[PDB]
């Protein structure tokens, strides 16, 4: 009945969106009054007609970075590292180099002083990456310049791993996902679950799934279900009784570090004063914020986590589109998972339309 009233709102945004953009399959997770509801639409694969189900895996894209941010936060709370530390401390290869003096906080907030969006094609392993970093020079002010980057948060992943004497993928698959209670969440999809892996579709309609690469696990590599992400949102609103340290780690990813345009940059999470206007969300989640070196102002001291915000992250691959938005003070959230990289403007609009109707 509560579920039926929410379904009617969610259907009324999603059916038309999928018809308009020719999205084959979507899984939408809602959190309302702290409860998880999951609504599935269309087909995992157009070729076979396998429907989207509870167990269907979508590529999270850059939403993976929130898991990386969570793991770094955990290592901080455990005293494995400080975010004030330099990359040099953990990758001595880089001690003496300019990049070796970039602080971890700058890697988790896209403020390292200029880094490319994508790991450049010439870098094929962590050793060629380390070399590139030795050569690296800052092209804007660290802690005053926001350049959205995979290698940045990626390298925070690698440094987090080292701090905890363990490789990244296993840290995530064997400690983090189980500690968060996520049983359908994978960097490496097991053979047994490959039937669950939804088919991605390019803009033209050709089938595709993501390619692994340098720092991909740390940057864009996670697959998950709406149910799993719905539980991630509940965790990110302090609603699940977990061990104190993991609970503190998760909420401290919400600390506000830099003001950049209309956006507050947390540890990967980007947040807005609630209530929030559509036009604010659209400007904060513009391609310009994603592609361009934007002025960033350090918040002194860092802004404590707060309930009264709209916290979001976008995520894309060649074949998939994903969007997480939640509002801690309302126990309210949406994750949209699509097997098409459909425009971010529409993701933000539809999320805005749905969470606004549910707020009252």
């Amino acid at each position: 009945a509560t579920q039926d009233g929410i379904q009617r709102t969610v259907d009324a945004a999603i059916r038309p969106l999928m018809a308009k953009d020719g999205i084959h399959g979507m899984a939408v997770g809602i959190v309302a009054g702290g409860k998880a509801y999951v609504y599935n639409y269309g087909v995992a694969s157009a070729e076979t007609g396998k429907p989207v189900t509870r167990d269907t895996l979508f590529e999270l894209g850059s939403i993976s970075k929130t898991f990386t941010a969570t793991l770094a936060s955990y290592a901080q709370v455990s005293g494995n590292l400080s975010l004030s530390d330099t990359t040099g401390k953990y990758l001595p290869v880089l001690q003496g180099s300019q990049f070796g003096n970039v602080k971890l906080i700058n890697l988790g907030t896209h403020t390292p002083g200029g880094l490319p969006l994508q790991v450049p094609d010439e870098i094929h392993d962590n050793d060629e990456l380390m070399q590139y970093f030795k050569a690296w020079r800052p092209s804007c002010v660290p802690g005053a310049c926001r350049t959205y980057t995979n290698p940045g948060i990626g390298t925070l992943g690698l440094i987090t791993a080292k701090s905890m004497g363990e490789d990244f993928t296993p840290l995530m698959e064997q400690r983090m996902f189980p500690a968060l209670g996520l049983k359908n969440s994978y960097i490496d999809v097991p053979e047994a679950r490959i039937p669950d892996y939804a088919q991605g579709y390019k803009k033209d309609g050709a089938p595709i799934r993501m390619a692994p690469g340098v720092l991909s696990a740390e940057a864009y590599g996670v697959k998950s279900t709406a149910a799993d992400m719905t539980r991630f949102m509940q965790a990110n609103m302090n609603l699940l009784p977990l061990d104190a340290k993991l609970q503190r780690a998760i909420m401290q990813t919400h600390t506000g570090y830099f003001k950049a345009g209309v956006l507050t940059q947390d540890l990967i999470w980007e947040q807005y004063a609630y209530p929030v206007a559509l036009k604010t969300l659209l400007a904060g989640n513009s391609s310009a914020m994603a592609l361009k070196a934007t002025p960033a102002v350090e918040i002194k001291p860092p802004l404590a986590p707060r309930q009264d915000v709209w916290i979001n992250k976008t995520g894309s691959t060649n074949g998939f589109g994903a969007y997480v938005a939640f509002v801690p003070e309302k126990q309210l959230g949406i994750v949209m998972l699509a097997n098409k990289n459909f425009p971010n403007d529409e993701r933000v609009s539809v999320a805005y339309k749905i969470l606004t109707a549910l707020a009252g």
